[PDB]
């Protein structure tokens, strides 16, 4: 598995559950096409995204329905959503984990990227 | 100054200066309109992107340009930047601080929110 | 102003106010001695714990009392207080900013450093 | 596995490894006793420091040696250690996650709450 999401809850201290994840990937086109999509598992956690042959070099978006989330628990948040958007290396290690923090008037995200 | 744009170095310990930030809005056909733009000052700061009859409600789209940052410190970061995109003045006009917070391989975004 | 603390409330958006900090300065003997003490203002900052002369070389503790401000606000959180531990003025005098972002469940807490 | 650590680096976009890390009990003495301590493996993480039987209810304190690892790569941090400080509590869900990403002149930190 090359790309794994993970997220968190900061108020709670607790993974966040049934978040939905978009990703894209930048098309010659120069607009976002979709590439995978879930809802975090009941660890905050989504795999099974795409495959090693598909995770090809290129710019990927990932996008975190955070309003969604804190609607749900009638916590009234800041952003749309949380958007990363990075660009997927060769040259670099093998598997990509996208990490996010979520508060509702701020988010962390880090990459955590390993062989 | 309702709209405030300040972006720290969690490297080096400073501000980030010169980090150039794009700001959109979104239109009536759901497409992202250019809004204002600008560059971080000395203390990390950007100011006068806006005024209080210029800022309507809407989804707006903060884009903090961090890879060209990074890139001029000889550090090849993981994003291309860092994007914050909320509603505004949806209850009524407010003032805005976008704080971003700057690594390599991450980066966080608050809001402080203020009522005239 | 040699030493400033900046606390903000990730789930308010808000600075957060009346927040109690304590500093500490390691002694002789490895004890840890108070050496000054404040609450944040309405824009969520502490200034005029020290001056240039007062604040000398050493190791600087700044225990900042979050959960007694989540528990003013019906929440019972994780943490019994962030503590920020810094060796300051190791190559000659500096101007410090400890700021820190508050959520029930986690805190973030970075330092902007200048020269005078 | 009560109690558990997580060291990332978010300079590198990896885990921290071989980071030292020392946890402390509130003694009615009213200072730390020392209770465990461990260094994070290749995935920065540290287990086993110890039991349920053992993780009673008490303040305690997490002391990640921050410094040290920073100076391992050469880079100056601001920071002499992170220290992390909550009390355990039965009332709350068994296992515990203390998570740290790590930057020079910043950390966060959360904690991951689940049964
Ligand atoms: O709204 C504001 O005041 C700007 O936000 N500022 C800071 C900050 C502020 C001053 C000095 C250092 C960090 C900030 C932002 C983000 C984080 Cl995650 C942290 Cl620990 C601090
Ligand atoms: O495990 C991974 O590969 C990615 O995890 N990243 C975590 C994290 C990890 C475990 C538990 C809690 C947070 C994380 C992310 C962001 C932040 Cl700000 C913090 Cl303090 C921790």
């Amino acid at each position: 598995c090359p790309l794994m999401v993970k997220v968190l809850d900061a108020v709670r201290g607790s993974p966040a559950i049934n978040v939905a994840v978009h990703v894209f990937r930048k098309a010659a086109d120069d607009t976002w096409e979709p590439f995978a999509s879930g809802k975090t598992s009941e660890s905050g956690e989504l795999h099974g995204l795409t495959t090693e042959e598909e995770f090809v070099e290129g710019i990927y978006k990932v996008e975190i329905d955070t309003k969604s989330y804190w609607k749900a628990l009638g916590i009234s948040p800041f952003h749309e959503h949380a958007e990363v958007v990075f660009t997927a290396n060769d040259s670099g290690p093998r598997r990509y984990t996208i990490a996010a923090l979520l508060s509702p008037y701020s988010y962390s995200t880090t990459a955590v990227v390993t062989n």
